[PDB]
């Protein structure tokens, strides 16, 4: 068989980040952990562009937007929904998950699902940079994979 | 890295309100909260469309309509979905939460979330301007930050 | 603020309705629910063309196509689904609610969300002109509503 | 009101159907169920095509391609999926109905959703020709029933 | 009637397959297994590419863009979806499931269902040839039906 990959090599790619500033005590340690993972893999800090929204309901809007300058190699989504009282966790989770697959999907351009969607805290701050590591930096990691790996395609 | 953010003023801009009359007694309240806060905010009064739709299953059909008159800079939807015996709850929420997506996603003008789906009338009361202060309040915010955040994107 | 609103007069507006054929005992009543309430509102007898389908998971498609020939104001569906064994259920209630908002979407014309969906034949009895009143006067209500407020738009 | 129906009369009519073989013990009897339903109502046995695919997560696919030949009046999709032990059953069950409902959508083509979702086999032999009747015979006459009903639109 | 089948013919057939690395562990197995079926079914080596993505949150993206080379009969997507702490599993499973099906769908090649979604670890195994089989072979199978089938169609 024939095998088509993607290294991690971040050198010369342009990448557009996409965070939510709600629960942001999380989203930022998310933030901080894909910059440095980009840059320790040879990405410019000048070629990250970040863009803020509200919540994650935002984010999809935010990434397709981003994703259609086509001044970017990936785009990676930052967030965390933490479940509350209500069905609300529900929609804005999936909305937002919806919404990030299909901007990848009409943009073709890779966006890298980094939504962290928790019980509570605590998972929350397990997977910012904790027992579960960062998805933050595993979400660097993806977009330099799917970027280099998208070259392969057109 | 490159910051791209959207301020909270809310000077000039022309925002587009859509609430659902189930529930009013929650709804309204979630409505003069958006009012209040967009006036705060600098936005003017005459500035602020309000459309009113039987439920949050018409929510989106308005939306989308409003957005695309592309007289406004932001959308708002106000709603309230009360879980009850049946699952009918269900495909209200998220035909609601589906559509309000997809009308910004097709309208490119910023659709704000604002439906507050909770299990009891006290979750609603809740966020309704008390104890988990007022989502209209929230999204007026989220309208006006997503519209200026808006302009960075074409 | 500027108010946009539907009165309920239902004078001069032409009324499509799309009852599913699947638990007539109840959505025969919806049916002659909406019709007197219909009636009651303005609305000519001659104006309301009613078309059968077997069962809900039909309603969207004959819901678009009524909605397509533009000869109506607006769509009532008229359904009622009750929980089985299986999750049947599920799927029938999901694509319904999922087409006869796709249908009013793509289609421009409201199309008004009539269908029970219950977790026993009690709880349709209670919605289709009991406890809980009719759902199809309901829904003929809002068909009216949304009319109307369709006309401020376009 | 004007009401707008489908007789049961299958003369003239062309029908194809989709079969998965995924539990096929269970789909033949659905699909020889349609067939018998289909001749006593008047359809020739030559004016049916069957197909049969793997599951019926390839049940919409070959509906789709089969509705856009635009060579039948209507089309069966016949399916059983019984839950196992993951949540598998959930996906091939939604994407299913999903498909199969967008596949009449979009094909102007009545698409009968007739895929058996149950907890176990005993469900499933409930419903193919047992306690619960044949949810092929069922879907044969839905069939037939919108198939006419589609004259009268277009 | 007239029956519309696909054979297990595998010769002359052109396949891609999208593994995701996300717990290769598992999906490599499924990798093997499908490469043995196509080649014990007479499928050259050569005529297999292989795409590796992260997870499988892009799988769906990558079996999209091999799709629309149209230079492949069929595509088989494996991927292994282990549940977790959180809702994460939910909305991996949901957004592959849903691209990998509206892959096939706008693309018009069939693109095979072989993601593996377990509560744990053994029940992956079980599936990726063990008690249950190998999700693998079983894909590599349908991959080479749904190709033969597709034939019939146009
Ligand atoms: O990113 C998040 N957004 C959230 N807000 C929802 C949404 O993203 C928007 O902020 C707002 O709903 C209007 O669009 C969250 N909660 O509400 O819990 C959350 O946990 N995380
Ligand atoms: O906005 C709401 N709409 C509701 N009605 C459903 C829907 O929004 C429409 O009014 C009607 O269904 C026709 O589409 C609700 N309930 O039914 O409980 C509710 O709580 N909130
Ligand atoms: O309108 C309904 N249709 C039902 N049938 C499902 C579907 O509407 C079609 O009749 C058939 O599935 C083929 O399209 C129902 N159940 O099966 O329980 C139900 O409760 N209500
Ligand atoms: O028709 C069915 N297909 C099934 N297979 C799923 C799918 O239809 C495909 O065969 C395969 O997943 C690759 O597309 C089923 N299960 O797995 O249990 C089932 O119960 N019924
Ligand atoms: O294929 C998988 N991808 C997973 N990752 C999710 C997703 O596929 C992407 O790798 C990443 O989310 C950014 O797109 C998984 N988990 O997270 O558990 C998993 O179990 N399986």
């Amino acid at each position: 068989m024939n095998i088509i990959q993607g290294n991690l090599v971040g050198t010369g790619l342009k990448i557009g980040i996409v965070v939510g500033r709600f629960n942001d005590f999380i989203t930022s340690k998310l933030l901080s952990g894909a910059e440095d993972a980009l840059l320790r893999h040879g990405v410019d800090t000048n070629d990250i562009d970040v863009a803020w929204v509200p919540g994650a309901f935002e984010i999809p809007f935010a990434a397709k937007k981003m994703a259609e300058t086509k001044k970017y190699d990936a785009i990676i989504t930052l967030g965390t929904v933490i479940r509350g009282a209500t069905t609300h966790y529900d929609y804005v989770c999936n909305e937002a998950a919806k919404g990030i697959a299909q901007a990848a999907n009409t943009t073709g351009v890779p966006v890298i699902f980094g939504i962290v969607t928790t019980e509570n805290i605590e998972q929350a701050i397990e997977r910012a940079g904790t027992k579960a590591g960062n998805k933050g930096v595993d979400c660097a990691v993806s977009a330099i994979e799917m970027a280099n790996l998208n070259r392969s395609f057109e």
